[PDB]
């Protein structure tokens, strides 16, 4: 008993990918195949169905696949994102969890405070004008990422032009179409690409630029202590764990701490400018409660469930990654055999109608107390959640709630951004180029 195949190949070609593939349950329920290019995968678009192979079945669903551009990202060094689940996987995730957990305890709150009030100052700059958020809250969360992960020495020898510039490159080249389709329709390796050249120099490129900063730290560093998520990944170092998993954990660091919550932070704007009865209350809320510390969250309510909100209806890593079966098992009574390819629908799985009453809704009042609904996803579960959730949550809190309190967000001009996002996009969900205008005072 497979799950039922769906007809048709290259379902690929589709725009709103997640949102195409919600749609064939229509006809064949929360768990099928279909033919993504060449290769037959199972589908998983509900909230039990993922927990099931994710939580349930722990281990079953917990490895990757191997296309090419796994291999290619990866030549040198074990990837964390990327690697399949195996003993010395387990070890390298509990290192580099341990350093955003343990290692940066101490500085994690006051670096982000810091940084997003250098953030709402250059915003203070220019008061009427129109702003290109993304890249300014872009910057903000690479600069982040990098401070924790590499320390002083970035502002200093003023490294974030030339680090963002890097980040930016090897995410924007890897999830362009003509790098994904070798993934899928592996063949086409063979003629030639110029687009994955591009990949190998942002590669080479980054690879410079983790291994200079490895060296620096290993030269400076003291047996005890340690000033951020390098210095304390290397002491926890030397199939042993060796200084290439330390080089790959700030690569997966870096590049998959920048854009993410980035656009998250961009869509809440784009929310917000679309709901200004919920602008006010929050700034009302805020008006209630001269920062609020996260460790203040609970006193404010309207703005976690806002959040929870963006969460819901806008995933910003909509498909989550492919995940593969590791051993012979089962999801939802149909027999899923060894090494067949699970993707988990995050953005589908958040508008079900069973689960989520008014989906479509942006309605963050469903997420307070009365009857309150069931948790959303939008970081994944199991053995394979966001490794920086804990990070990202308190960036979420700390920038719209200094945002929110020091500016009122008005439209760029007459007409509202687009809520539609792009097309084509599917890895991160991006949306369509916007301006805001930021006015003190909230
Ligand atoms: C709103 C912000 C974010 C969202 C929604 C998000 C979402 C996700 C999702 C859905 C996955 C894959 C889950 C799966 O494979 O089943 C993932 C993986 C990951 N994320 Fe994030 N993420 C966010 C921020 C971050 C940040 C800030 C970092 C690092 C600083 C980060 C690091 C990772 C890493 C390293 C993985 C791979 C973990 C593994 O393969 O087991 N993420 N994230
Ligand atoms: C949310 C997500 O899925 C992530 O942001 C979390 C980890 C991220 C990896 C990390 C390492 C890497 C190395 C490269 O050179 C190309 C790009 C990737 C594959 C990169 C893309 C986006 C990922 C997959």
């Amino acid at each position: 008993k497979l799950p039922p195949l769906a007809p048709g190949f290259l379902h690929l070609l589709q725009p709103d990918l997640p949102i195409y593939l919600l749609g064939l349950t229509q006809k064949f329920g929360p768990i099928y195949r279909l033919h993504l290019g060449l290769q037959d995968v199972v589908v998983l678009n509900s909230k039990r169905t993922i927990e099931e192979a994710m939580v349930k079945k722990w281990a079953d669903f917990a490895g990757r696949p191997e296309p090419l551009t796994y291999k290619l990202v990866s030549r040198n060094y074990p990837d964390l994102s990327l690697g399949d689940y195996s003993l010395l996987w387990k070890a390298h995730k509990k290192l580099t969890r341990s350093a955003l957990l343990l290692g940066i305890r101490d500085s994690m709150e006051p670096v982000v405070e810091q940084l997003t009030q250098e953030f709402c100052e250059r915003m203070r700059a220019q008061p009427g004008t129109p702003v290109a958020i993304e890249e300014e809250f872009s910057l903000l969360t690479c600069s982040i990422i990098c401070y924790l992960t590499f320390g002083d020495k970035i502002k200093d020898d003023n490294l974030m032009p030339a680090y963002y510039k890097c980040i930016q490159e090897v995410l924007k080249t890897w999830s362009h179409w003509s790098i994904q389709i070798v993934d899928v329709i592996p063949f086409l390796r063979f003629f030639p690409n110029p687009g994955l050249r591009r990949l190998k120099q942002a590669i080479e490129k980054r690879d410079h630029i983790v291994e200079m900063q490895l060296r620096q730290h290993k030269e400076s560093l003291v047996a005890g202590q340690w000033r951020d998520m390098m210095d304390y990944m290397l002491q926890g170092v030397a199939g042993q764990l060796l200084e290439g998993h330390v080089h790959m954990a700030a690569v997966d660091l870096l590049i998959g701490g920048t854009e993410t919550t980035a656009n998250t932070l961009s869509w809440a704007v784009v929310f917000l400018l679309h709901h200004p009865e919920i602008q006010q209350r929050l700034q009302e809320e805020l008006d209630h409660e001269s920062r609020v510390p996260y460790k203040d969250r609970a006193r404010l309510p309207l703005l976690n469930a806002t959040i929870a909100e963006v969460l819901r209806l806008r995933p910003v890593v909509p498909l989550a990654l492919p995940h593969r079966t590791t051993r012979p098992s089962s999801i939802s009574g149909y027999d899923i055999p060894e090494g067949t390819v699970i993707i988990p629908n995050l953005q589908g799985a958040h508008l079900d109608e069973t689960v989520w009453e008014r989906p479509h809704e942006f309605w963050p009042d469903r997420f307070l107390e009365p009857g309150k609904n069931s948790r959303a996803l939008a970081f994944g579960c199991g053995a394979r959640v966001c490794l920086g959730e804990p990070l990202a949550r308190l960036e979420l809190f700390v920038v719209l709630t200094r945002l929110l309190q020091a500016f009122t967000l008005l439209p760029s001009g007459d007409a509202l951004p687009s809520l539609q996002p792009l097309p084509h996009c599917s890895v991160i969900l991006k949306m369509q180029p916007f301006q805001v205008r930021l006015q003190p005072r909230g």
